RNA sequence: GGGAAUCCCUUCUGCAGCACCGUUUUAGAGCUAGAAAUAGCAAGUUAAAAUAAGGCUAGUCCGUUAUCAACUUGAAAAAGUG
DNA sequence: CAATACCTGGTGCTGTAAAAGTGATTCC
DNA sequence: CCAGGTATTG
């Protein structure tokens, strides 16, 4: 007994089915467990597993990360209260209770109602005096006065709770506040670099220009408009820009050659300045950081909108501007309101559920929303001028607690902190004791790379400590070993050296490790000459003379380069041909140019002794980010550099490691030369081997050593393997799920091993369009246009493609140097760079927008010469502003190297043929190995299954050329049949083929295989398209004389079993988990389906959550007291225990459920019943579990291979020859009735099962109202009537415009007294059991 | 076919640190005419506390990912059953 | 108890290594 | 999104 086995992976689904020789489907009986009449059943070896998709651990991070942040803000309070304690007892021993009981009713405090004064006269003259916390915070800044300790912690503590945002390091407001003296220094240092053409900023208001509230480049154009003879392309224009946030291009102000774009806020300004001071001078250093102090002040006049000479508390003061402003124009308006339009006073200042002033206050009307609905009604009415004026700058009625103020650093909450604190030590000695304390729990951060301060009961944490004591934010740096934290926090994830794997990687900017790249490199340069019979390698003391004269000089050696400055220069060679190496290379010594700059130091940096040292800085500059811990580690050479060279080395950073380590590199020698691994690369003869070559050697020791270090740790489990895969946690759900629908299958056929196992793994195509509006925005950007100011786009209409593109081609033809217009999109063209007939690319990375796709050149390529040679420049400015990425600009210029070549097309075709992801390799990887576990006489694997690997296009196009489609809507059987077909293709290919294993199973010109790979499937098929010929009706195989396909006896066994009705769809029961309930804290109400978010708090006089989920269901039997008289009577239900019960349920069930009021617990007929539980009921009608009080369909239609035909072909689903169109026309006409017998068969299904009267009779007047619509939308719509009949949740459908609501089965009742089916993860295995014999 | 280093990119995964809102109950004395529903007006911007119930291991820690048909034997871990 | 219509926590930032999709140089 | 919970109206 011999057959196979077909899985189709997906991300909801596992297909499987077994073949037979003869690719049939086996069918057994399998025997039936439980208390029912039916001892066996009938089952197909065909079915489909489906679940619901796995999750990321994304979610639950954010939320974990979350709760630390709640609990250690709670903690800085505590901190803040505990200083406070003493002090306060004697001022008001009850003020801190007040504040804890806040929350409570009057009936439930213990303490008076009011929490500051605990009288109501002070209560209400502290609001009279302070109405916001900003004014209290204000007067504690400014006043020279004793204040109450009450009000002063108040002020604190507000700052403490909500500090601001930690981006900028050190301290701020250091003279870098006025933006008026920094545009005037900036004036004086470029008039003092520019004496001839000297700017008059005289009478230029840049205070008011530059704090203005208007977008960056407007404020740029106000400026520069005050100055005549100057554009905003200049020199200062650009200075300005820099300045104001924007990106502009330093090249055309310095006639410099490329390229020098800065932007003060990406990563690399620290070095894109330095670089464009390589070019121009240090004498312009000044001029640009002049701009950086006006950026820093224009920055903070965002925040702080009032004069600092006034008050030491901008921010407050501000928030009191705020506020001021908001009484003045609500005074105004109420006025205006009255006066004007009396009869809508009531609806803006009373209704709440209107987003006037009474919602914005009240309800729940954002700031945006009231905005929206007062427009109007300040256009309608006069004296609005002011208040509209306001309201387009966004700053008309303003809170002070807004979604913007997350642009206040910590630092200025700080400075009002400070500043309190001085005002009130003066009063309190305890503060001044404790004023750095309270800035310490202010300022202190965890850093990232410490993590959470756990002592051994977390698993994510790392931290360890130098002494062993509880970590407060004072003793910090003496209790946690920052070092060795941030160590374990970077070698904790970098992987050690694969060839020594004991040994850490280097950093990838190491010194060891550039050299090592850039002689691995070199060491296969080739050159000949004229006198030369054939190229030669480069010699030991060449090589050491290209680093030496060029790598050393410059920081990317070109081939031009290595003909001139070498070749001519010292081999006085005036033409020489080079090989191994194309434009440039590839490695470089950028470190070496570093550190050159930073030291000034050449024989320093070539000085073999100092190698350890330049290795161990470079570890610290990349093991570390902190740069307080970089300047304590290298404290060690202070000796060694100027204090200058060791503040400009503190400022250098690297990120990222190699893949090498150091012993491999230059430590372990080989045992008979001595020589490194770097010494061979340096020098070997003639032979000039590579790494690769030399650890592959068997005449040195290096793969001796190498096979010598290896080790193996603990073997991971199947889950474990599983897990730590590269991939998507839903792709790894369904590879577990076929491993052990496997598993079953092979226990099925009594433990024999399958001949063959075909896997084929559905492309993964799966918020995104804040993506895509980011990318937009900063390309944008970049790029300096202004198309987002002339047409704004709201995020979500990016989704539609070509708008997208319309933006990503800054309203640009690719193929023509031209505007696009954007309403004319629907005439414009979406072209494949690379054409879809090689590479099925249909993503934004190969697709353009052009006013015509003829303009592209000739289809059969890639873009002609003529279109690269115009739009290459433009290419360039779009990928610079990364709108087009590096491959997608490399495939659009491809013309430059000549285009598509032969190989090019032949390898597009095999590669549409055969699977190369690894992630399917990795599953084939695993069944090989569960499968395959013996070897033979000469100890290699014996591999008795073989694990074939198809791409989804093979099945696809079996499919539609032998007219055996899919319609996915109609039900799940089409991934059983999936993986059937997978199977059958699979095995016959491999038949047939026997040389195609190598492609094809796991384990170990151009034109021809061009032809062979675009008609590798033509064996199927008996007649094949100048080029109509014939094949055999047998197709068998050449050697071997076995046959593989019978044209006329196999096409009917693949029909025959897609036309089987009986298929095993199984949904996964599964227990639910995650959130207790909906996040929604709820008003108060007179409901028990409230619940209670802390253990006091009644959600009677609190509010609190519903909406919890269930866990899974229990069916309980027992009895309940019932009436006045407590009597006792039977009962039979479904208790739903939530997510939150779950952990006290299973503790103790029987206490749990007596506490719900069950009594005499039937204890072993408890059932738990996970989601999807299915039950039987009459007539075949099945019901899915969807909670404790629903139920989903749990039936599947069947639907005749006949129907299913004619709905693809009608409905135009997804060509060919125009006469088999004609012939596929013919049949649609022809078999028109298939429309009446196919709503019929859906009424017969919904009357027997879906028992939903109103939408079927719905349903049935909508079929009948659209008759004489055409039959492929009639076709179009009977595929959206399958939602009615489709397994799972009941949804909504749309029938042409008439729409369907879902009916809900919102009652579990029937199930109790049905018959439940608990399946194998095949469901060949069933344990039924009669639910009416209980109770 | 499988694999390695480097170059130019892109994406996914995992983890840590932090900010701004939102919501909820309470506090911010509403007034006048009414015996009452009600009418006329005044007012509104702020704060406290909670932000999974909670847990023991008591940490400035942990609490939403992964994994789960039934039955037999087991505390579970598991294996076993057609 | 059924059927109907409403509801559903969100945004912004910093740091980090790794596999893996794809183009290229050199090799096992 | 999808689809289970909830109150309102029957
Ligand atoms: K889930
Ligand atoms: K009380
Ligand atoms: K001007
Ligand atoms: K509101
Ligand atoms: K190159
Ligand atoms: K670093
Ligand atoms: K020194
Ligand atoms: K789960
Ligand atoms: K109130
Ligand atoms: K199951
Ligand atoms: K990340
Ligand atoms: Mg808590
Ligand atoms: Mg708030």
């Amino acid at each position: 007994k011999k057959y196979s086995i077909g899985l189709a992976i997906g991300t909801n689904s596992v297909g499987w089915a077994v073949i037979t020789d003869e690719y049939k489907v086996p069918s057994k009986k399998f025997k039936v467990l439980g208390n029912t009449d039916r001892h066996s059943i009938k089952k197909n070896l065909i079915g489909a597993l489906l679940f619901d998709s796995g999750e990321t651990a994304e979610a639950t991070r954010l939320k974990r990360t979350a709760r630390r942040r709640y609990t250690r803000r709670k903690n800085r309070i505590c901190y803040l209260q505990e200083i406070f304690s003493n002090e306060m007892a004697k001022v008001d021993d009850s003020f801190f209770h007040r504040l804890e009981e806040s929350f409570l009713v009057e009936e439930d405090k213990k303490h008076e109602r009011h929490p500051i004064f605990g009288n109501i006269v002070d209560e209400v003259a502290y609001h009279e005096k302070y109405p916001t916390i900003y004014h209290l915070r204000k007067k504690l800044v400014d006043s020279t006065d004793k204040a109450d300790l009450r009000l002063i912690y108040l002020a604190l503590a507000h700052m403490i709770k909500f500090r601001g945002h930690f981006l900028i390091e050190g301290d701020l407001n250091p003279d870098n506040s006025d933006v008026d003296k920094l545009f005037i220094q900036l004036v004086q240092t470029y008039n003092q670099l520019f004496e001839e053409n000297p700017i008059n900023a005289s009478g230029v208001d840049a205070k008011a220009i530059l704090s203005a509230r208007l977008s960056k480049s407007r404020r740029l154009e106000n400026l520069i408009a005050q100055l005549p003879g100057e554009k905003k392309n200049g020199l200062f224009g650009n200075l300005i820009a820099l300045s104001l946030g924007l990106t502009p291009n330093f090249k055309s102000n310095f006639d410099l050659a490329e390229d020098a774009k800065l932007q003060l806020s990406k990563d690399t300004y620290d070095d894109d300045l330095d670089n464009l001071l390589a070019q121009i001078g240090d004498q312009y250093a000044d001029l640009f950081l002049a701009a950086k102090n006006l950026s820093d002040a224009i920055l903070l006049s965002d925040i702080l909108r009032v004069n600092t000479e006034i008050t030491k508390a901008p921010l407050s003061a501000s928030m009191i501007k705020r506020y001021d402003e908001h009484h003045q124009d609500l005074t105004l308006l109420k006025a205006l309101v009255r006066q004007q339009l009396p009869e809508k006073y009531k609806e803006i200042f009373f209704d709440q559920s209107k987003n006037g002033y009474a919602g914005y206050i009240d309800g729940g009307a954002s700031q945006e929303e009231f905005y929206k609905f007062i427009k109007p009604i300040l256009e309608k009415m006069d004296g609005t001028e002011e208040l509209l004026v306001k309201l387009n700058r966004e700053d008309l009625l303003r809170k002070q607690r807004t979604f913007d103020n997350g642009s206040i650093p910590h630092q200025i909450h700080l400075g009002e902190l400070h500043a309190i604190l001085r005002r009130q030590e003066d009063f309190y000695p305890f503060l001044k004791d404790n004023r750095e304390k309270i800035e310490k729990i202010l300022t202190f951060r965890i850093p990232y790379y410490v993590g959470p301060l756990a002592r051994g009961n977390s698993r994510f944490a790392w931290m360890t400590r130098k002494s062993e004591e509880t970590i407060t934010p004072w003793n910090f740096e003496e209790v946690v070993d920052k070092g060795a934290s941030a160590q374990s926090f970077i070698e904790r994830m970098t992987n050690f050296d694969k060839n020594l794997p004991n040994e850490k990687v280097l950093p990838k900017h190491s010194l060891l490790y550039e050299y090592f790249t850039v002689y691995n490199e070199l060491t296969k340069v080739k050159y000949v000459t004229e006198g030369m019979r054939k190229p030669a390698f480069l010699s030991g003391e060449q090589k050491k003379a290209i680093v030496d004269l060029l790598f050393k000089t410059n920081r990317k050696v070109t081939v031009k380069q290595l003909k001139e400055d070498y070749f001519k220069k010292i081999e006085c060679f005036d033409s020489v041909e080079i090989s191994g190496v194309e434009d440039r290379f590839n490695a470089s010594l950028g470190t070496y140019h570093d550190l050159l700059k930073i030291i000034k130091d050449k024989d320093f940096l070539d000085n073999e002794e100092n190698e350890d040292i330049l290795e161990d800085i470079v570890l610290t500059l990349t093991l570390f980010e902190d740069r307080e811990m970089i300047e304590e580690r290298l404290k060690t050479y202070a000796h060694l550099f100027d204090d200058k060279v060791m503040k400009q080395l503190k400022r250098r950073r690297y990120t990222g490691w190699g893949r090498l380590s150091r012993k491999l590199i230059n430590g372990i020698r080989d045992k008979q030369s001595g020589k490194t691994i770097l010494d061979f690369l340096k020098s070997d003869g003639f032979a000039n081997r590579n790494f690769m070559q030399l650890i592959h050697d068997d005449s040195l020791t290096f793969k001796e050593d190498i096979q010598k270090a290896q080790v193996s740790g603990q073997g991971d489990s199947l889950h474990e393997h599983i897990a730590n895969l590269a991939g998507s946690p839903a792709i790894k759900k369904g590879i577990l799920q076929t491993v052990k629908v496997v598993d079953e299958l092979v226990k099925v056929m009594g433990r024999h091993k399958p001949e063959n196992i075909v896997i084929e793994m559905a492309r993964e195509n799966q918020k995104n369009s804040r993506e895509r509006m980011k990318r937009i925005e900063e390309g944008i950007k970049e790029l300096g246009s202004q198309i987002l100011k002339e047409h704004p786009v709201e995020n979500t209409q990016l989704q539609n493609e070509k708008l997208y593109l319309y933006y990503l081609q800054n309203g640009r033809d690719m193929y023509v140097d031209q505007e696009l217009d954007i309403n004319r999109l629907s005439d414009y063209d979406v072209d494949a760079i690379v054409p879809q007939s090689f590479l099925k690319d249909d993503s934004i990375d190969n697709k353009v927008l052009t006013r015509s796709d003829k303009n592209r050149g000739k289809s059969d390529n890639v873009p002609s010469e003529e279109v690269v040679k115009k739009m290459k420049n433009y290419w360039r400015q779009l990928l610079n502003a990364k709108l087009i990425t590096q491959r997608k600009f490399d495939n659009l210029t491809k013309a430059e190297r000549g285009g598509l070549s032969e190989l090019d097309k032949a390898g597009f075709i095999k590669r549409q043929l055969v699977e190369t992801r690894q992630i399917t390799k990795h599953v084939a990887q695993i069944l090989d190995s569960r499968m395959n576990t013996k070897y033979d006489e000469n100890d290699k694997l014996i591999r008795e299954v073989k694990v074939i690997t198809l791409k989804s296009k093979l099945v696809s196009d079996f499919r539609k050329d032998f007219q055996f489609y899919k319609v996915r809507e109609i039900n799940n059987y089409h991934h059983a049949h999936d993986a059937y077909l997978n199977a059958v293709v699979g095995t016959a290919l491999i038949k047939k083929y026997p040389k195609l294993e190598s492609e094809f199973v796991y384990g170990d010109k151009a034109t021809a295989k061009y032809f062979f790979y675009s008609n590798i499937m033509n064996f199927f098929k008996t007649e094949i398209t100048g080029e109509i010929r014939k094949r055999p009706l047998i197709e068998t195989n050449g050697e071997t004389g076995e046959i593989v396909w019978d044209k006329g006896r196999d096409f009917a066994t693949v029909r025959k079993v897609l036309s089987m009705p009986q298929v095993n769809i199984v949904k996964k029961t599964e227990v639910q988990t995650g959130g207790f309930s909906k996040e929604s804290i709820l008003p108060k109400r007179n409901s028990d389906k409230l619940i209670a978010r802390k253990k006091d708090w009644d959600p009677k006089k609190y509010g609190g959550f519903d909406s919890p989920t269930v866990a899974y269901s229990v069916l309980v039997v027992a009895k309940v007291e019932k009436g006045k008289s407590k009597k006792l009577k039977s009962v039979k239900e479904l208790l739903g225990i939530t997510i939150m019960e779950r952990s006290s349920f299973e503790k103790n069930p029987i206490d749990f459920l007596e506490a719900k009021g069950y009594k005499e617990v039937k204890k072993d007929l408890i059932i738990k019943l996970p989601k999807y539980s299915l039950f039987e009921l009459e007539n075949g009608r099945k019901r899915m579990l969807a909670s404790a009080g629903e139920l989903q369909k749990g039936n599947e239609l069947a639907l005749p291979s006949k129907y299913v035909n004619f709905l693809y072909l009608a409905s135009h689903y997804e060509k060919g020859s125009p006469e088999d169109n004609e012939q596929k026309q013919l049949f649609v006409e022809q078999h028109k009735h298939y429309l009446d017998e196919i709503i019929e068969q859906i009424s017969e299904f919904s009357k027997r099962v879906i028992l939903a009267d109103a939408n079927l009779d719905k349903v049935l007047s909508a079929y009948n109202k659209h008759r004489d619509k055409p039959i492929r939308e009639q076709a179009e719509n009977i595929i959206h009537l399958f939602t009615l009949t489709n397994l799972g949740a009941p949804a909504a459908f749309k029938y042409f415009d008439t729409t369907i609501d879902r009916k809900r089965y919102t009652s579990t009742k029937e199930v109790l007294d049905a018959t439940l089916i608990h399946q194998s993860i095949t469901g060949l295995y069933e344990t039924r059991i009669d639910l009416s014999q209980l109770g």
